[PDB]
């Protein structure tokens, strides 16, 4: 099922410490594995990759989880140190990247506020109402909290930004996010780059009979910036990446807690070059591309990563940078929210990825990009053939992706369907539906679209995976179902 091509780089999946300065590639050899799974044939409109690493086609038609009271994007549960997937009280609960919906769709990121999300926990998901059932809560954060921690103070606009969310058997809730200052005239170019930072803020749940409510998100710790050794800062790049914590407890390293997160490579843009590990193709390969060839190709404005800290203490105030775990030089400017997944004594590390992001030479479609070792810091195995795909939209890589304000003549009208894809125990895929429909009759959605399954570790591999086409109606499952998996009783009543 493979066009002829290039080899993908053997991977060992060797473990190194986390303080370790390795860090795993994907390489250019990796990545142009998406185009040999591609069909070259497939006509206009219709899929070119393979069905087993495409999420099922979203309906046009859909539900909207808010009844349009907002845009709603990126989503997270609510977690403990193994990601399992919480109710309080007789409610799921979670959190989601809102904005005013009477803003245009494109124009809401620089709006952006975290709000939360609750419904009954404990009904199937055929019992709930089509459009999931959920309550729309509110913000988590009164006006002016989480400015509170940039020193100047003359932004245009103050963002939240995703993260995730941590409950203690208490009902403390730890909400890492990202917090972010922007400095924009009114046409929206930068008067200084604009600043990201990495935070957290705790609170409580109160939930009963009537609802969910939240107090305390008082206080915002600034736990991270850029430090232009190991992620690119602002002065290093404009538009340098940095964002979306995801923290966890590593089986093999008892008693202590790390995050993932997004960044870029530390290297001053204009100037960033890659190198023969960047690209890793194998000795005498006929499809090898020369480092020469690549750093004239203008794929170097391609260098995104994803990054490790540790936390330096019990509250996770406090935590340290350490080098990044993996890094797409020349192949991506973007491996976004990524998370850890552990299974079968594995590490996967799975990121998000849109397809304009991808680097000269080389295509793949939007959606969730996964690697697999036997730590949190290993020569990662990119899933699938060495491609790193594990759930793409609907795509005709043989045609030109267009936008989501602009859907492509040829394209497949599920390209954009979805984003900010998370991946949640036993494999379910949840995901926000950000356009659907072909160049003339296309819909935005900001909303949730329906959870998918992957199956993880297909055969007796554990770097393959498989859409489920059996899951719910011929793969979709109910539109933003986040279904908990344990369940907690608290003190917390209103
Ligand atoms: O968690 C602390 C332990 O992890 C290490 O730093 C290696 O990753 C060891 O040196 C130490 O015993
Ligand atoms: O709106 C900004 C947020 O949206 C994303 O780009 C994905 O949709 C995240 O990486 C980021 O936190
Ligand atoms: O604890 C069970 C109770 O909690 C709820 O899920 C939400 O209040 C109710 O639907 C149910 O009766
Ligand atoms: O809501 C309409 C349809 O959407 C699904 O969730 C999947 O697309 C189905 O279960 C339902 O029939």
């Amino acid at each position: 099922g493979l066009q002829d091509g290039p080899e993908p780089t053997i991977h060992t999946q060797q473990a190194y410490a986390p303080e370790d300065d390795f860090t795993a590639k994907w390489t250019r050899a990796d990545a142009r594995q998406l185009q040999r799974m591609s069909d070259p044939t497939a006509p206009s409109r219709e899929n070119s990759m393979p069905a087993s690493v495409t999420m099922p086609t979203v309906p046009q038609d859909f539900p909207d989880m808010s009844n349009e009271q907002v845009w709603v994007w990126d989503t997270w549960p609510l977690t403990d140190e193994d990601a399992n997937q919480y109710s309080v009280n007789g409610w799921e609960i979670i959190f989601s990247l809102v904005a005013d919906r009477n803003l245009g769709f494109d124009d809401r990121h620089v709006f952006a506020k975290i709000g939360y999300f609750y419904r009954p926990a404990g009904v199937p998901a055929a019992e709930r109402p089509e459009n999931g059932g959920w309550t729309y809560g509110g913000l988590v954060f009164k006006e002016g909290v989480t400015g509170q921690i940039f020193e100047d103070q003359s932004f245009s606009h103050q963002t939240q930004w995703s993260g995730s969310a941590r409950v203690s058997k208490n009902g403390e809730i730890k909400l890492f996010f990202t917090d972010v200052a922007f400095y924009r005239n009114s046409d929206g170019t930068n008067i200084k780059p604009y600043d990201p930072r990495i935070a957290l803020s705790v609170g409580k749940v109160k939930a009963n009979k009537k609802g969910v409510t939240l107090t305390g998100f008082n206080k915002v710790t600034d736990l991270l910036q850029a430090d232009g050794t190991y992620y690119q800062t602002g002065a290093q790049n404009e538009f340098f990446n940095f964002r979306d914590p995801f923290t966890f407890e590593d089986p093999a390293h008892p008693g202590e807690t790390f995050m993932v997160f997004e960044g870029n490579s530390a290297m001053q843009r204009e100037t960033a070059t890659c190198n023969e590990a960047d690209l890793g193709y194998r000795q005498g390969d006929p499809y090898a591309e020369t480092v020469d060839d690549v750093n004239a190709s203008g794929a170097t404005y391609q260098i995104g990563n994803v990054g490790l800290a540790k936390a330096k203490n019990k509250q996770l105030t406090e935590w340290e940078f350490l080098p990044p775990i993996l890094s797409a030089n020349c192949v991506t400017d973007q491996t976004e929210r990524p998370q850890i997944y552990f299974k079968d004594g594995k590490s996967y590390l799975f990121t998000i990825s849109h397809r304009g992001t991808f680097a000269a030479g080389l295509d793949g479609p939007e959606g969730v990009y996964g690697f697999v070792g036997d730590g949190i810091r290993s020569d990662y195995q990119p899933l699938n053939g060495g491609s790193g795909l594990a759930l793409g939209n609907p795509t005709n890589l043989n045609f030109l992706g267009g936008q989501p304000f602009a859907p492509d003549f040829n394209q497949h009208p599920g390209h954009f369907q979805a984003y900010s894809h998370y991946v949640m125990p036993g494999g379910l895929v949840q995901s926000f539906i950000d356009t659907i429909g072909t160049h003339d009759d296309f819909v935005r959605g900001g909303t949730l679209a329906p959870t998918v399954k992957m199956d993880i570790g297909v055969g007796g591999d554990p770097t393959k995976t498989a859409v489920d086409y059996s899951y719910g109606s011929e793969g979709l499952g109910g539109w933003a179902d986040i279904p908990a998996n344990k369940h907690l009783f608290t003190n917390g009543k209103f």
